[PDB]
Protein backbone atom coordinates (compact mmCIF):
# COMPACT_ATOMS: atom_id res chain seq x y z
CA UNK A 1 0.00 0.00 0.00
CA UNK A 2 2.61 2.10 -0.96
CA UNK A 3 2.03 4.99 -3.40
CA UNK A 4 4.86 8.03 -3.63
CA UNK A 5 2.70 9.73 -6.51
CA UNK A 6 -0.70 7.90 -7.70
CA UNK A 7 0.87 5.29 -7.34
CA UNK A 8 4.32 5.66 -9.74
CA UNK A 9 7.01 3.97 -7.42
CA UNK A 10 8.72 2.72 -9.91
CA UNK A 11 11.20 1.70 -7.57
CA UNK A 12 9.33 0.21 -4.69
CA UNK A 13 6.60 -0.35 -6.46
CA UNK A 14 5.24 -1.95 -3.04
CA UNK A 15 7.05 -0.87 -0.23
CA UNK A 16 10.61 0.78 -0.80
Amino acid sequence: FFCVQGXANRFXINVC
